């Protein structure tokens, strides 16, 4: 009395036996859009029973939904507080990520110079510094670190290090005169209003650990994170570089969450 769709969606989740059943169950319950209820309801069986044999990011890519969708779903559903408590994690979690990419996303834009490709030149974008120091960023935060404000004093010292790697030919003002010391941590921090000192702090006993009490090229960087994502079964924050639908939102929705 399965549907043969849900039977199909379990199998691609690789959903053992007793979780597939208590999810169709919680269907049946809820049932009293079909598929991403399902997926809902496959999340709430797998937290109860302690048996996640899927990442978030997986079961979202099957069903099609949106973190916030998926919450704002879920909440309308009498769960336990063990679902509760790791819906309400991996809100946070993604919040806080949202939050800093496009922290990241429009520095980045303030930093470094923009040019369409032509006949007599190659396009110059930020996507090659953008993918290195979001990754970067992200295998420092997990390591020395959720929680936003010192996560974001992280990535300026991770900003801080690309902008000393970058030519200044591609540096905007005023990063360019401050390549000419301790010079570029100010100019970030005289630019989002920063704690000097504590960035420091965090630059000494958070960033400089990582950087070697841990620059390879990027994929073998990317390989890393990868291998802490599949552990970790939440979110692969690689896909925001792609702007993946999976981890876009609407106002609205955003909005609703927090309601």
């Amino acid at each position: 009395t399965e549907e043969p769709d849900f039977t199909a969606l379990c199998q691609k989740l690789k959903i053992p036996d007793h979780v597939r059943e208590r999810a169709w169950l919680t269907w049946e319950k809820v049932s009293s859009k079909k598929k991403e209820l399902w997926g809902i309801c496959i999340f709430i069986a797998a937290v109860d029973l302690d048996e996640m044999s899927f990442t978030f990011t997986e079961l979202q890519k099957n069903i099609e939904i949106s973190v916030h969708k998926f919450f704002n779903l879920l909440k309308e559903i009498d769960t336990s507080t063990k679902v509760d408590n790791a819906m309400s994690r991996l809100l946070k979690k993604y919040d806080v990520l949202f939050a800093l990419f496009s922290k990241l996303e429009r520095t980045c834009e303030l930093i470094y110079l923009t040019q369409p490709s032509s006949s007599i030149s190659t396009e110059i974008n930020s996507a090659l510094v953008l993918k290195v120091s979001w990754i970067t960023f992200l295998l420092a935060k997990g390591e020395v670190l959720d929680d936003l404000v010192i996560s974001f004093q992280l990535m300026l010292c991770v900003l801080d290090y690309f902008i000393k790697l970058s030519p200044p030919m591609l540096l905007k003002e005023p990063y360019k005169t401050a390549v000419i010391d301790t010079r570029i941590i100010e100019v970030l921090c005289k630019e989002h209003e920063c704690n000097i000192d504590e960035v420091k702090n965090v630059y000494f006993k958070n960033f400089i650990p990582f950087m070697n009490s841990l620059l390879p090229e990027v994929e073998n960087l990317s390989k890393r994170y990868e291998e802490i994502y599949l552990k970790n079964k939440d979110l692969d924050a690689r896909l925001f570089l792609d702007h993946d639908k999976t981890l876009q939102t609407d106002s609205i929705d955003s909005f609703e969450t927090q309601r």
